[PDB]
């Protein structure tokens, strides 16, 4: 049969090889809810013509491009797989991806979904914690979508807008830190301080009122729970660029500060993020990992695998989606309110989008 | 056997009265790991004197003093009553207050203990998300006392350092917060938004690795899902003094922000605190639900009632001491973990004391 239900797989995405670095760059300066350049349409290529050397040699120095489309693929297969059995009366399902900066585009997906007639969409974020631009500027471009086509929805749009400590994600991320604890020399594994590492936010949009640091810090906590305080902790910050100022404690930072401080068995956590990424394999493996700790002279740094192919996550995403299908809910509670100083007009009018959806 | 175990109560405190101000202000002022002044000596009794008339008028605004020593007297009798029940192997129980930085003082309430020939100590803070800047200081003043008077302890000590999640902590807060938005007009309940409201940090502490925003970002988490979302929130943070960097978004310019993007309806939820202070009869209560809402424009703000007399809130006290008893451990995990970036040498120092502890 045709398919009935469509979930789209909403994420900001990387380049798939080299070629694809310079457009990625290019969209995300374009983007006018990430940021205000003056004379925008001018200063956008430009800056992703200067920045474009930087970002592939990155990419070579991990094999030649990002793995997101891969991993995504296969837990977006698994989880339709999967929810044909859970959820008959919304079968078949289709998965599609909508990447904010690659393709396909959000737009491109939309587009297919529309064309395949499906009875209902969900827009499902692949951030489990939610931040404004990330999860906010996907659901942004299918607001925009629609108003700049000039045309209503023809599927009944709703939304899994965050989902920072669904029990099964946390089993997972629980599951790959054992996993790696047990890899450490036996002596040391109770000696070995975590690290949970998140993307950090420039202050300016954390005092604005994103939700994303109090949700990542809920993620942790349910974690830690899940493993009874077995090693101790903290949540850090990577990422950050330029001269301005960001949440931290910074990833870099807190392990040269630790290894100076006789810490010198850690291991790192991805803890926002569901599949590999230039973070994980460039920032935290080759930068942090390799050249970081070896100068501070680490004993042991090793980091969770990320949550890629492991089955059982293609089995809490599939949870969600029938989870969210029973519920008949059209959204989270908490997208219903927008930053106490958010600046964005169309904030609002994607808000809006969602709640005022016929059902 | 006398009283055998005594469980210290630890708090910054607050001054009773007008005349306890000047000398409030002057031992933070002396406080060197607090902060370091040039010719700290001279400078911190002149800081006192030239800022006692601002803070005397905050409290003269609520009555004449803090209500600080009188919830906590009421909480710790509750605590024993129940713990001589719970644990006779363990009583009688006594509780004892120690504040930071005013009578009883931490280093007078360990003499008394120490007097009264007791057999164990329980350094028990009354912080649930722990802080360097809070709890930090406190157990940093156990050590210290000990190290100055140059005799070891003559009891058994151990701490409960932090509890953010702790189940019944968590009822109190859910139960109060139901029961203000019940006072809510019944039109305007569903429209209420939540602002979760802690004491802000510097930024410069927040970044050497501080501990509380994830943990009382954790505290809130589990109050909105014992709550099934029934409202939207932030957490947002208070108190900032002074022209640095602090943690936003602040509580002040989050109310100003709801109001001018139409959410007049709001619920203050003090997430730090276990009785009323200042920061709640004052700030909230007067700057920002009186004279800032109104200027707005607000329709309905509330604050929910601190914990203060709730018997549960007693409950929760004694099921923290009675757990920490059988449970023989000194410490949390979380305290054996310094921050990544400190630059205080008594933090190792403070950690060592209560790890090493006999028993
Ligand atoms: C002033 C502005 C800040 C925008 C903001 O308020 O966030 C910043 C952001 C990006 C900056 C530009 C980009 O970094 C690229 C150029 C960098 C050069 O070193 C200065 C000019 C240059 C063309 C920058 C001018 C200016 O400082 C920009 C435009
Ligand atoms: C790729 C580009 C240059 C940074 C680099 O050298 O890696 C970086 C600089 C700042 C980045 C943006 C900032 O990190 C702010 C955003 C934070 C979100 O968690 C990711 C998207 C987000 C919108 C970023 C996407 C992108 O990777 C940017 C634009
Ligand atoms: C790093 C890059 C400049 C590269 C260059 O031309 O040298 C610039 C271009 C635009 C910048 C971004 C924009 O200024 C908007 C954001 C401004 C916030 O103040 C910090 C992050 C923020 C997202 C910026 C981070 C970074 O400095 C960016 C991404
Ligand atoms: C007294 C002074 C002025 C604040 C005011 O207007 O109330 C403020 C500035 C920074 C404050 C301190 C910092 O906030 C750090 C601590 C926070 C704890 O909640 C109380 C003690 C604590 C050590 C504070 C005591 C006092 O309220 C200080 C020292
Ligand atoms: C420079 C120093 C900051 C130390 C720190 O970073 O912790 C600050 C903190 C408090 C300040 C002092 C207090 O604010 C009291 C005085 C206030 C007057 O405006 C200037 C002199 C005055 C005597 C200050 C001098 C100086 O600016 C001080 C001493
Ligand atoms: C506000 C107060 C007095 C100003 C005055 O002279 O009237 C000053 C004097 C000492 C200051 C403190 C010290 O500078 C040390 C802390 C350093 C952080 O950068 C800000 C908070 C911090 C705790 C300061 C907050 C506040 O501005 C204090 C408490
Ligand atoms: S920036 Fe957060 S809702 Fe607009
Ligand atoms: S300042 Fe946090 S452990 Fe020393
Ligand atoms: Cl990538
Ligand atoms: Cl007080």
């Amino acid at each position: 049969r045709k398919p009935k239900t469509g979930i789209l797989m909403l994420n900001m995405g990387g380049p798939e090889t080299l070629g694809d670095v310079h457009d990625f760059l290019l969209r995300l300066f374009l983007d006018r809810d990430l940021m205000t350049l003056p004379i925008q349409n001018k200063l956008a290529p430009f800056i992703a013509k200067r920045r474009t050397p930087k970002i592939q040699e990155q990419y070579r120095r991990i094999g030649g491009g990002s793995p997101i489309k891969i991993w995504t693929s296969k837990q977006g297969e698994g989880m339709v797989k999967l929810l044909d059995e859970l959820s008959p009366n919304t079968a078949p399902h289709k998965y599609y991806i909508g990447f904010r900066y690659v393709h396909p585009l959000t737009e491109e997906a939309i587009e297919e979904m529309e064309r395949d007639g499906l009875e209902r969409a969900i827009a499902f974020t692949q951030y489990p914690q939610y931040s404004c631009s990330t999860t906010g500027s996907s659901l942004n471009a299918i607001y925009r979508y629609y108003n700049q086509v000039g045309r209503k929805p023809t599927m009944k749009w709703s939304t899994i807008d965050r989902w920072p400590t669904h029990h099964l994600l946390i089993q997972c991320f629980a599951d790959h830190i054992l996993k790696e604890l047990d890899h450490f020399p036996l002596e040391k594994r109770s000696e070995v301080v975590i690290l949970f590492s998140a993307h950090s936010l420039p202050m300016s949009v954390v005092n604005r009122g994103d939700p994303y640091p109090q949700e990542v810090s809920a993620t942790v906590q349910k974690v830690m729970e899940r493993l009874e305080y077995c090693n101790p902790y903290r949540l850090v910050w990577q990422s950050k660029v330029g001269p301005m100022p960001w949440l931290g404690p910074q990833t870099d930072e807190s392990i040269k500060g630790l290894c100076e401080r006789g810490r010198k068995n850690i291991l790192l956590v991805p803890i926002a993020r569901t599949s590999d990424h230039i973070e994980t394999l460039y920032e935290l493996d080759i930068e942090y990992s390799q050249v970081l700790a070896k100068e501070c002279g680490v004993e042991n740094i090793r980091r969770a695998e990320s949550l890629n192919g492991n089955p059982l996550f293609s089995k809490a995403l599939a949870d969600l989606v029938h989870s969210h299908i029973q519920s008949n809910e059209l959204c989270s509670k908490q997208l219903t309110l927008s930053c106490p100083l958010c600046v964005n007009p169309v904030c609002r009018e994607t808000k809006s989008f969602f709640t005022s959806q016929q059902l």
